[PDB]
């Protein structure tokens, strides 16, 4: 019951707003600026073998799934230290939760 009933359409935009750009996350789609996540989720990071990932999630490497997710919104810098991406923590839970139910979509 971690995940509440949430809309992908409020974190549809916040991907767009700061996600697609790096993340293209398009199926069979190449590696742009950020590796392409498709069934990351329940899986562990490295999964591309095509794209290189920062020596901390390398060396460090976690689990990804909908709650390990919401962790690294929460908190990507002392998450995952070391890499290219900087992405801001959301102050609010509800938000989070819709972009974790966008990317969740994609998964189907
Ligand atoms: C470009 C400036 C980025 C934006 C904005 C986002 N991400 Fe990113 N991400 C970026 C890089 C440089 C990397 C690869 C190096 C690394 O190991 O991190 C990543 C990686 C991820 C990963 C982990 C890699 C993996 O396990 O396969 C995740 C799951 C991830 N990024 C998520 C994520 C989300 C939630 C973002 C938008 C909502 C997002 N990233 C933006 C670069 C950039």
């Amino acid at each position: 019951t971690e995940f509440k009933a949430g809309s992908a359409k409020k974190g549809a935009t916040l991907f767009k707003t700061r996600c697609l750009q790096c993340h293209t996350v398009e199926k069979g789609g190449p590696h742009k600026v950020g590796p392409n996540l498709h069934g990351i989720f329940g899986r562990h990071s490295g999964q591309a073998e095509g794209y290189s990932y920062t020596d901390a999630n390398i060396k460090k490497n976690v689990l990804w799934d909908e709650n390990n997710m919401s962790e690294h919104l929460t908190n990507p810098a002392k998450y995952i230290p070391g890499t290219k991406m900087a992405f801001g923590g959301l102050k609010k839970e509800k938000d989070r939760n819709d972009l974790i139910t966008y990317l969740k979509k994609a998964t189907e």
